């Protein structure tokens, strides 16, 4: 790129190579996953919690066959849980890729093991959502995950933007970010010094500032257009919003888990569930 220091260029290269090595953008190795079956104030809140993300599922076979799943309506029973095993398997697959991402980055490997764990626990969900945005089709409201597709169900478009996670995906897609800007967002999220349990606050804070400076300079050197004025500040605002979404989603997941267990072992580990 233009105008960056040698170190800033090395930093982007390290992140881009980690992304390349650990982001299966065709989802070719996502296999053996579960699928929905064929054919008291807690519950009220868990009902509201589950209806926030309503998707149909399409699976396109290599042979040309297509399976399509349309979810039920909420009618007061366990049917609101039908996609949870599947989504648990997808989130587990994505978390593994995010853990692999972080472990390949020198700046992360050099942290104490305890801070490595605290940073992954704090950011795993946010990095997953950033990766999912790169496969989000805003015109069709669909996450295109190779041969799998997750399509938002039909109030219209303005009413979907009321769900913070969906507004986030649509707003982030509109910024038309480069791969390099997505991976710097992932690094700024990963190297957050204020996650619970971080000990090397000062080292992590210094690393995060360098990633943010690199992103700011990347944008200044490579995006002169009036449309990209304030882009760096827009991205940082989205990262702050993404952290809020993370906290809301973690509370939602724990409420659902409390009355209807579904988290895989890796999810339990990331969410602090002990098994007792
Ligand atoms: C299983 C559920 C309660 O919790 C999660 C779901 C997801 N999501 N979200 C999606 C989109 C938004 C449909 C692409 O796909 C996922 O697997 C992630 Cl990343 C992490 C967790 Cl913990």
């Amino acid at each position: 790129v233009q105008g960056l220091t040698e170190e800033q260029r090395m930093m982007i290269r390290e992140l881009m190579d980690a992304q390349m090595k650990t982001f299966d953008t065709t989802f070719s190795h996502f296999k053996n996953f579960r699928l929905p079956g064929v054919l008291a104030a807690k519950w009220s809140q868990v009902r509201k919690d589950l209806c926030s993300l309503k998707v149909s599922l399409q699976l396109r076979g290599e042979d040309g066959s297509v399976w399509n799943y349309k979810p039920p309506a909420d009618s007061g029973g366990k049917e609101i849980f039908s996609l949870l095993p599947h989504m648990a398997d997808m989130s587990t697959y994505m978390f593994k890729g995010i853990i692999s991402f972080a472990k390949v980055i020198s700046y992360f490997r050099d942290l104490p093991i305890e801070d490595q764990i605290s940073l992954l626990k704090g950011a795993a969900f946010e990095l997953c959502q950033l990766r999912f945005n790169t496969v989000f089709n805003a015109e069709t409201g669909t996450w295109e995950c190779g041969r799998l597709s997750y399509c938002l169900e039909d109030g219209g478009f303005q009413q979907l933007l009321l769900e913070p996670m969906l507004k986030f995906h649509y707003m982030l897609k509109k910024l038309q970010l480069h791969e390099e800007e997505y991976v710097l967002m992932q690094a700024i999220s990963l190297f957050s010094p204020d996650r619970p349990g971080v000990l090397q606050h000062r080292v992590v804070d210094q690393l995060q500032e360098q990633f943010a400076i690199t992103l700011k300079s990347y944008i200044e050197c490579n995006r002169p257009q009036p449309a990209h004025r304030f882009l760096f500040l827009k991205i940082m605002a989205m990262l702050t919003e993404l952290r809020s979404i993370n906290a809301q989603h973690t509370q939602r997941l724990l409420r659902i888990q409390d009355i209807h267990p579904f988290a895989t072992p890796l999810m339990q580990e990331l969410f602090g569930i002990t098994g007792s």
